[PDB]
């Protein structure tokens, strides 16, 4: 396996995310009362196969987010489908890409960065559910999520030595 090619790739792809994000509604508007506290292992550095693991994590529960209602935001259904097809792709290419660890990534899984990971997509869930999708809790979200990818292009430089 061969964290360079993998790296690029994860840098462009999530370049057109955020991008495709952008489109979506206006600037982000950084600054809002909710915080879902991000894990702080998303910006440690790790072994280079965790950290592969900790990005498809994220990219399959970003997918999640977007597979709920947003019809209150009046967002083009179809920029939200673009977004759902990149997301979908990057995470059909880790899964090939990463095949020689199935068993180790299952492990990895149940470790406390994994834990984490998934219980600060439980909140932001959560949050969305508790909001009703009212379009305010979509553009907190969609905020949220565009610190996501800026994490997630961080992570890439565990990629590299």
């Amino acid at each position: 396996i061969n964290y360079k090619q993998l790296q690029l790739q994860e840098r462009t792809n999530i370049r057109k995310c955020q991008e495709l994000l952008e489109q979506l509604n206006g600037k982000i508007n950084l600054t809002y009362r909710a915080d879902f506290k991000i894990p702080m292992e998303m910006t440690e550095k790790m072994q280079k196969s965790y950290t592969a693991f900790a990005i498809q994590e994220m990219l399959q529960n970003v997918f999640l987010v977007f597979r709920n209602n947003f019809s209150s935001t009046g967002w083009n259904e179809t920029i939200v489908v673009r977004l759902l097809d990149e997301l979908h792709q990057q995470t059909v290419f880790l899964k090939t890409v990463l095949e020689e660890k199935q068993e180790e990534r299952l492990t990895w899984e149940m470790s406390s960065t994994a834990l984490h990971l998934k219980s600060y997509y439980w909140r932001v869930q959560r949050y969305l559910k508790l909001m009703k999708y009212n379009s305010y809790a979509w553009m907190v979200v969609r905020a949220e999520i565009f610190r996501n990818f800026l994490i997630i292009r961080r992570l890439t430089r565990n990629f590299q030595n």
